[PDB]
RNA sequence: GUUUGCGCGCCAUGGGCGCGCUCUAACGGGUGUAAGUCCCGAACAUGCCCAGGUAGUGGGAAAUGUAUAGCCGAACAGCAAGGGUGUCUACUGUGAGGUGGAAUCUGAAGGAAGCUGUAAGCGAAUCUCUGGUCCGACGGACAGAAAUCGCAUAUAAGGCUAGGCUUCGGUGAUAAGCUGGCAAAGAACAGUGAAGUCUAAUAACUGAAGCAGAGUAAAUGCGGCGGAUAUAUGGAGAGAAAGAGCGUGCACCUUAAGCGUGGAGGUCUCACAGAGGUUAGCCUAGUAACAACGAACUGUGAGAAGUCAGCCGAGCCCAUAGUAGUGAAGAAGUCUCUGUAAUGGGGAUGGAGCGAAGGGGCGAACAAUCAUAAUGUCUCGUAUUGCAGAAAUGACAACAUCUGCCGUAACCAAUCGGGUAAAAGGUGGUCAAAUCAAGCGAGACGGAAAGGAGUUGAUUGAACCGCCGUAUACGGAACCGUACGUACGGUGGUGUGAGAGGUCGGAAUUUCUCAAUUAAGAGAAAUUCUUCCUACUCGAU
């Protein structure tokens, strides 16, 4: 009967709504979201129909449209209810649940103090989900068939329904972590399993590596899945490293999430390219917002500030790049505020100078109050604004 | 749209080939028939070293200058004919315009074959060895192409820049080159420096190799192989060898800003003749051009400024023009040798031709895009088959599970020797199934319709980045350039920059009309896109 709260007009509208948000490829079908309105405007009492007499038949490297509608419909049926019934502590893909607060809580715990994290990966995760277990876990949950029924047709067939049957199949991993008493976070996939000894930390590895391998149907990879000290495992792009007052286990962005950063920056910013530095400061301010919103609890302000100054030092090079001509670099230093044989000497020697760039008069030919006149916030400003 | 950039002609102050004299190693001597060639000698000044934080004397090792005849002139200065101004001004014309000045800018990398004077540099047949460099195209180095070989090469080789750290911390001089954190190349300065050769002398006083990274890219790097090498490339050895200036000759050969001349096509001005409307009187423009508003258009005649940028483009068309030019020192054409990738070059006949400039058109071709007898399957039966739920009873109290301990160590933290399934230990019986069983299915079996594995039309190809070869020049030998330097022949890449004016064409949309003024339908003015045009204004080469 549950099919009957499924197919009423509110949960359908929002589900239209919530799709046309995603703005998800075509693919195959390559059938464009609002032609999915006009469509389903056509084709919605077929499409109910057929979900109520389950002789739909959905097919799929991109999914269709129609059938993104279908997922997201039984997301948000879905949803409520299970969210009482997942466990408190995993994080992944609910309203009010993040990554953020996955480390906090594994700072509570690590406050505790359990030394040696379990890093559980579970590679080909959907390879490794039975069908006929998740259905029979469902079906234990909700009584009724026609969604088990079409979870399942479409089974045997970016997804919406695919946090849903993760959080199914971690969740009674959870419950079972739970009844052992352990201390353990996951967002979606990987957990990290936390234990204060060594010996204890293999038993609690060998435990659950032959409960994932039989009970739950999935496997576990022995590549990830070693018995490591925090330093040398990261969760979710961060790393915990060691306050040396006694009483915390901080945390830090792990160096590779950094790498990306200045990869992305340096690629961003290459004074050969053609486009105007407003552009440039435009695009460096949304990976900067993004990177803040995202690595806001994890500190690297004495790596961030090295960073901004590596920031001041590439913007400074990218103008003097772009300004190109000798002549109008002459002109445009005197009308900076210098003189101008010391503005000549220097634009004879503009040719290269990088190492005159980075330290000299080119350095303090643009400064902090220009750059803030330009109007990028540096990364410190944005670190002590936000909470 | 980057000062110049077109055709034809003349002229070397350019080069070559013959001739003539004359000069040549500081100054001097030898040597030998013969020295410019081979040998020998002095002084001063500089570099380098004795300073040992210094620096004036005082001395010494290589090297260099004074010091070949002579060359060539800096990214050096001064001058400078010319060239520009969208800057002022005097004159001249009815007018398009022309001319002369003041204020400047330029006077460049391709002919005032610009002038004068410098720094630095150079500075002698040929042979041999060697270092360095450059080249053997372009194309991230494929394809294509006439156009080396083998690897490597972007989350980035390899070259650099500044630090951390492991190990060692008097000999020099010379001097092509290499690097100074990257498009490529050059100058200057700085720091190093290959092959060798020469030298390894004298008495003092007042930092280099290797390992990990952090940075740093408009991409090449390494190793052969062939070749080149007069910025007279760094040197080593043979070599009684040739170099330099000046004059001069040729039926010798060339040059983009010099000199003379030629300008189509298209734009503008003016006066005549025809239309036009203004009220026999006026005007015939303004808008960059196109379109449009418009009376504002057209054949004449008189002029004026004026060209000249490979990119798909053979050839035909217009006009200067079959003219300027060129051609009897000899054209077109024919015949016979010959080279390249292609363009080309001789020779013999032959006895009059041959034959320009810029701008628009049309346009073949080339290129791109677009047109041109199984499985299988839907529907019932038929019993299996995939996972869950309490478990009479049977077997076993042995399996799941959370908690990191020993000592020793002067107090253990292998922090010292064990052990990571080290110990002390909590919690929960653990299961094979009599038994039955929602829901979703998934397979498997028959009966049930059939079916089965070359060519041409159209549209676009705006603009650019180059590279190679012969010829011809310059900055700066190579390299990098000078519009790809330019001409001709070869050859790959990128693909439609802004603003403004149009075309407001086509569609959506604001407003109207139509389909009944009803569709998310269609159309008309115009908003956006798109299509197309425009050097008009900017930006790019
Ligand atoms: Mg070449
Ligand atoms: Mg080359
Ligand atoms: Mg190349
Ligand atoms: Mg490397
Ligand atoms: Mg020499
Ligand atoms: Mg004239
Ligand atoms: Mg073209
Ligand atoms: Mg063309
Ligand atoms: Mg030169
Ligand atoms: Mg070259
Ligand atoms: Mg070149
Ligand atoms: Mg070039
Ligand atoms: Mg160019
Ligand atoms: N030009």
């Amino acid at each position: 009967n549950l099919m009957e709260q499924i197919l009423s007009s509110d949960n359908l509208n929002r589900a239209y709504l919530q799709v046309v948000r995603n703005k998800g490829a075509e693919g195959v079908d390559g059938m464009k979201y609002t032609e999915l309105k006009e469509h389903l405007a056509k084709n919605g009492e077929t499409i109910k129909g057929q979900l109520r007499t389950r002789k739909y038949k959905p097919q799929p490297g991109v999914p269709t449209v129609t059938d993104r509608f279908i997922q997201q419909a039984i997301a948000q049926v879905l949803t409520p209810i299970y969210e009482e019934q997942f466990h408190d502590h995993s994080y992944g893909f609910r309203p009010n649940r993040c990554a953020q607060q996955a480390i906090l809580t594994a700072l509570n715990i690590m406050n505790d103090g359990n030394d040696w994290i379990v890093d559980i990966d579970l590679e080909k995760f959907f390879d490794t989900v039975n069908h006929d277990k998740l259905m029979t876990l469902i079906g234990r949950t909700i009584k009724d068939g026609d969604v088990i029924s079409i979870v399942r047709k479409y089974l045997v067939s970016g997804g919406n329904l695919s946090p849903l049957l993760a959080n199914i199949m971690l969740n009674e991993l959870d419950k079972e972590m739970e009844k052992r008493g352990l201390n353990f976070v996951r967002y979606a996939d990987d957990c990290i399993i936390m234990v204060g000894s060594e010996m204890s930390a293999n038993r609690v590895m060998r435990n659950i590596s032959r409960f994932i391998e039989e009970k739950l149907g999935l496997k576990v990879n022995m590549t990830k899945s070693k018995v490591d000290r925090p330093s040398g495992l990261k969760y979710l792009g961060f790393g915990f490293y060691f306050d040396p007052r006694a009483h915390q286990f901080k945390a830090k962005p792990h160096a590779k999430s950094v790498a990306k950063f200045k990869k992305r920056m340096k690629e961003l910013t290459c004074r050969s390219w053609g486009v105007s530095n407003s552009y440039k400061v435009e695009k460096l301010n949304q990976l900067i917002r993004g990177w803040i919103n995202y690595f806001k609890i994890g500190s690297m302000k004495t790596l961030c500030k090295e960073l901004d100054s590596r920031i001041r030092y590439r913007l400074r090079m990218c103008i003097w790049k772009q300004w190109k001509t000798p002549q109008n670099q002459e002109k445009n230093l005197v009308k900076l505020g210098i003189d101008r044989n010391t503005a000549r000497r220097v634009a004879y020697t503009g040719k290269r100078i990088a190492y005159v760039c980075n330290k000299g008069a080119v350095n303090v030919a643009i400064s902090n109050k220009r750059l803030a006149s330009f109007g990028l916030i540096s990364m410190l400003d944005y670190y002590i604004e936000k909470c």
